[PDB]
């Protein structure tokens, strides 16, 4: 089963900005270093590895996000954002993480900015 979470959709955010996306509906832009989002109640139902994909796009090279839950009491790992050639030149990267079945505040925290984010959806 997928869950799937709009990145426009966080409770809280530091120093991002939404704008109209290629693919529709709204992406995360404008993200620096030190940018961050949270996105409360995210459920794993399930104790196991899931995978964690995140729709992104860059036109530099060196973007780099942390995803956490609860604010860093979890860290699940780093993604590093292709360059991808243009703002809208979207792309798929993922992680695989193991999570203990619960619903946390899911973190994601800009290493490096100059990245886009479109979405994340969650499988197990
Ligand atoms: N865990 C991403 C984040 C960073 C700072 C504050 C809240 N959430
Ligand atoms: N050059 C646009 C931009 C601004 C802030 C973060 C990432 N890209
Ligand atoms: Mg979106």
């Amino acid at each position: 089963n997928t869950l799937k979470i709009e990145a426009e959709s966080y409770l809280y955010s530091n120093d991002v900005q939404k704008e109209p996306c290629s693919e529709g509906g709204e992406n995360v832009g404008y993200i620096n270093n030190g940018s961050w989002m949270s996105y409360p109640g995210i459920n794993f139902p399930s104790s196991g590895n899931y995978l964690i994909e995140y729709r992104v796009a860059s036109a530099v090279d060196g973007g780099r996000f942390s995803s956490d839950l609860e604010a860093g009491e979890t860290v699940l790992g780093e993604l590093s954002v292709p360059n991808t050639g243009g703002w809208q030149n979207w792309t798929t990267v993922s992680q695989t993480v193991n999570v203990s079945a619960g619903t946390y505040q899911f973190g994601l925290y800009s290493i490096s900015g100059g990245w886009n984010i479109n979405w994340i959806r969650i499988t197990k």
